[PDB]
């Protein structure tokens, strides 16, 4: 079966986080969308501008306002993008046959919204060059950061190319975890987000996400499906390509 895949990128990341992943899926076939979301990627939008998670997901909510009647899409998050899944899933669950976690957070709707998100800074405190800095927007302090590039180097791609890891310096941006906004958002729904069916792909050479956070987050709230990939690291669409294209396709094959 041919699907149509919407990717969603992390903070401080785009689009372009996808481009080996998404000609793949292309040539099996499949449609394939890969958003940059608010002052993402070439987004025109500062991240002073945005005031919320909500905000932040913007470009996807659009996508999927525009989706005709009948069209479903497999969403598939990386990393923070779980959070913009389940934000999207709230407003529009019967345009999504599916939901892909990837190396992702998996938020759930029994805790606030920023639950996984405080329990991630818990299990990794450290960001080492990673710089901060806050902004003022609609009354909320709101802090923002962007990614150190010897974070970048050893936790986030640590076993991606040097040219791969030269686009992560070349094009991450500034953004914000939003983390105190989603403390006091009110918490995913059982009706919208509860209801789409959530397959997580992880590895558990993550770097950044390390296992007792991602085994944490699937005792939390069980998904669907669970595909652990062997070896990689954090950017699996970038070290394992093939093996997520292949995970894809069984989701493909599996849930519409």
């Amino acid at each position: 079966a041919f699907a149509h895949f919407v990717l969603i990128h992390t903070i401080c990341h785009g689009a372009w986080i996808w481009h080996k992943l998404k000609p793949l899926l292309e040539a099996l076939g499949h449609k394939v969308t890969a958003l940059d979301l608010a002052a993402s990627g070439v987004d025109p939008r500062q991240i002073e501008e945005i005031g919320s998670f909500d905000e932040y997901s913007e470009p996807l909510l659009t996508f999927l306002e525009a989706l005709p009647p009948g069209e479903k899409v497999i969403l598939v998050g990386e990393s923070c993008g779980g959070l913009n899944i389940a934000i999207a899933a709230d407003k529009y669950c019967e345009k999504i046959a599916a939901a892909v976690f990837h190396n992702s957070v998996l938020p759930d709707t029994e805790h606030c919204p920023s639950y996984v998100v405080d329990k991630l800074m818990e299990v990794f405190p450290d960001w080492k060059d990673t710089t901060y800095f806050t902004y003022t927007k609609d009354g909320k302090e709101i802090t923002g950061l962007k990614l150190g590039f010897t974070l970048l180097r050893e936790n986030l791609y640590t076993l991606c190319g040097p040219e791969e890891y030269e686009l992560a310096k070349m094009l991450t941006r500034k953004g914000s975890l939003f983390q105190n906004i989603l403390a006091k958002r009110p918490f995913f729904t059982k009706e919208g987000y509860g209801s789409i069916k959530k397959i997580y792909v992880w590895t558990d050479q993550d770097e950044i996400f390390l296992p007792e956070f991602q085994l944490w987050q699937i005792e939390n709230y069980k998904p669907d499906k669970v595909y652990k990939v062997e070896g990689g690291d954090h950017k699996l669409q970038l070290t394992k390509t093939k093996e997520i294209a292949e995970i894809l396709q069984e989701v493909a094959d599996t849930y519409n």
